[PDB]
């Protein structure tokens, strides 16, 4: 079931994306590519 | 226009990872399937 | 290194959902499609 992002952070040095659930006792986090880059 | 996330949730069950758009009334959401795992 | 995101925005006229991370002084931002649909 879904559930509420407590915490979500990012890398761009490997361009992938964490986020931390709070499904259970808050172990469990997600991980997906996303491209980066420098906006003026 | 980009518009802000009022609630972001996420399924590991499905790995698909839904949001909540401020756009309109409240109602389109977005979905992108995210790797999931537990962490130590 | 992992980094907390201060904003977080979507466009589904591209599915295309743009963030705004803090590391150094804040210009850095990922992308990523997603789809997007409206839900009852």
């Amino acid at each position: 079931a879904p559930v509420p992002v407590t915490k979500l952070v990012c890398d761009g040095d490997t361009y992938k994306c964490t986020a931390y659930l709070d499904y259970g006792d808050g172990k469990w986090v997600a991980q997906w590519d996303t491209a980066v880059f420098h906006t003026t």
